[PDB]
């Protein structure tokens, strides 16, 4: 029913979800704008536009939930709780090179590929693939992900939308466009938020029982689903899944 992404998630709804990102304690304050989120989403037109209204909202809640975790400034006694403190930072706290050079994706001398933006995109080969897809030279200018908020949001929606075999895209998983193979079922990878967590960081966070990072991902997702007035779906954790390679 909402005709486009702006109607699906109005400015006031986005700002309620990301309620503390512009607080004085957040190093990225003033950076992540609603306008940049809407403008960036144009590069991936099926994002938030796949499925019925509930599914579209669940996708946006899941995207905001995962990226909120990646950039959270929350703590247990934070005002409005830890799931109101997404999007608090934009650069990984401590820098590292994150360089693994190949002929396809070199490392530009002098550049560092530490986490930046909503999905904390890292490594020259990820910046390289992302930049090729969105039309920006992120090998030579990776810090554009932290200085231009439309490039920042494009990098995170690129990640969300892009399959990387053997992984499906997070998009396809959360919008019921992906069905598990028999092997995927044996690996516990069923459609839902947990399989998205596995796609994002399962090699560290999944298959090891309850994990505080995963609990934080889920809490943000539930908070945003609650605001949208939609249910969470099933299979929310990845606690006994096999990690994707």
């Amino acid at each position: 029913a909402p005709s486009d992404l702006s109607a699906l998630i109005p400015r006031a709804t986005f700002d309620q979800m990301l309620k503390h990102r512009n607080d004085g304690a957040c190093p990225a304050r003033g950076f992540y704008t609603y306008d940049a989120f809407i403008a960036a989403a144009r590069a991936f037109p099926s994002f938030g536009n796949t499925g019925d209204t509930a599914t579209r909202k669940r996708e946006i809640a899941a995207f905001l939930g995962q990226t909120s975790h990646e950039t959270t400034g929350g703590w247990p006694s934070a005002p409005d709780g830890p799931y109101a403190w997404g999007y608090c930072f934009v650069r990984e706290q401590n820098p590292s090179a994150y360089c693994s050079p190949t002929p396809q994706f070199p490392c530009a001398s002098g550049q560092q590929y530490y986490g930046r933006g909503p999905i904390q995109i890292s490594w020259n080969y990820n910046y390289g693939q992302c930049g090729n897809a969105i039309g920006v030279d992120l090998i030579n200018n990776p810090d554009l992900v932290a200085t231009d908020p439309v490039v920042s949001f494009k990098s995170a929606i690129w990640f969300w939308m892009t399959p990387q075999s053997p992984k499906p895209s997070s998009h396809d998983v959360i919008t019921s466009q992906w069905t598990p193979s028999a092997a995927d079922v044996a690996a516990g990878k069923l459609p839902g938020y947990g399989t998205v967590t596995n796609i994002i960081n399962g090699g560290l966070e999944c298959g090891r029982g309850q994990d505080s990072r995963v609990e934080d991902r889920i809490g943000f997702f539930k908070q945003y689903c609650d605001l949208f007035g939609v249910g969470y779906g099933n299979n929310l954790d990845c606690y006994s899944q096999a990690p994707f390679g």
